Formats: structure tokens, C-alpha cells, sequence
């Protein structure tokens, strides 16, 4: 199933996940739906939190071809380093993106679909999309970065569209 995206400033966004205590078929169908529901929305990553589910449950392809299925349950940085950025969008901040500043390599540790235990080490996209959805988690969006006014700006914009 397809599953609603929420969108600021919706205040659910900035709930704190709490991590899975087991992976089940309950959170197999999660898994499933969000990825569903990222390919459906065009997005390149996807955190539980947007879709109100608060659970450390995130899921990523950033295949150009959009076949490459990543799926990090309870997920923790292990090491990071260097710092870089690129215009980042979020499926919670409709149509708006900007530069913020990231760390260039991670390293995490998190389970899989099957609950099995894996260690990445990430770079270019793949580690600023991983860390865009663990701030997620965390109730953190990207807007957060970014100055008050230019916070205020992209709040506008975005009631507008829902508007319409
Ligand atoms: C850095 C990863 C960005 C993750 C978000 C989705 N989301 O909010 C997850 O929490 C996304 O797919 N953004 C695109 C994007 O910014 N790219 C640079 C591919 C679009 C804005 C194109 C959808
Ligand atoms: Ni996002």
C-alpha cells in the first residue's frame, strides 16, 4: 500500500522514533509499503516518521535506474567525515530544496529486512541521503539549517501548494 506523506509543519514530523524491537512480518509490510510509497512519491529515501510511524525504519535507493533496494532498520553512525552539500529536497517540504552542509562519508551499522545485522560505509549521495533520513528520525528536517528568514520563506511556499 501507498502510504500519506506528511508535510510540515505538521508537528508529527518532529516526533522522535523509537527503535524496532523486532523485525517482524508487522514491520516487513512497513518496509514494503514505505518503499512503495517512495517510488510512487519520486523519492530517493524515505524515514517512518513522514509516514506516521514512529520506528528507526528508513528505506533508500539512490539508483539511477531505481533498482537498488536499501533498507536500515535501527540504524547508527558509526564514524563520519570531511563535509559537503548539495541542494537537497524533501517529500515533507513540497517543491523546495537548498544546500546544507553534510558530512561527505559515513559509516553505520543497522539491520536489514531480515533483521540481520549489516555494517556500510557511504559516500557521495548515498551518505547525505542517509543522513538526511536519520535526522528524520530525530524530527529534524533540512529547512532546520537554514536561516529564520529563509525558514519562513519555505514554510510559505509549501501551505500554498497544499493549498491549492
Ligand atoms: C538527500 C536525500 C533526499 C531524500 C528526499 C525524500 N525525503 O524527504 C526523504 O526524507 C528526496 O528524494 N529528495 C529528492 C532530492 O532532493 N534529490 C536530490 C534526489 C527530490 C527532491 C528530487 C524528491
Ligand atoms: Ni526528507
Amino acid at each position: 500500500s501507498v502510504l500519506q506523506v506528511l508535510h510540515i509543519p505538521d508537528e508529527r514530523l518532529r516526533k522522535v522514533a523509537k527503535p524496532v524491537e523486532e523485525v517482524n512480518a508487522e514491520i516487513q509490510r512497513i518496509v514494503d509499503d514505505m518503499f512503495e510509497t517512495m517510488y510512487a512519491e519520486e523519492g530517493i529515501g524515505l524515514a517512518a516518521t513522514q509516514v506516521d510511524i514512529h520506528q528507526r525504519i528508513i528505506v533508500i535507493d539512490v539508483s539511477e535506474n531505481r533498482d537498488e533496494r536499501l533498507v536500515l532498520i535501527n540504524p547508527e553512525l558509526l564514524e563520519k567525515s570531511g563535509e559537503t552539500g548539495i541542494e537537497e529536497g524533501c517529500l515533507s517540504i513540497p517543491e523546495q530544496r537548498a544546500l546544507v552542509p553534510r558530512a561527505e562519508k559515513v559509516k553505520i551499522r543497522a539491520l536489514d529486512r531480515d533483521g540481520k545485522p549489516f555494517e556500510l560505509e557511504a559516500d557521495g549521495l548515498l551518505a547525505i541521503c542517509i543522513q538526511h533520513e536519520m535526522d528524520h528520525l530525530v524530527g529534524k528536517l533540512f529547512m532546520d539549517y537554514l536561516s529564520p528568514l529563509k525558514q519562513q520563506r519555505i514554510r510559505q511556499k509549501v501551505e500554498k501548494l497544499d493549498r491549492l
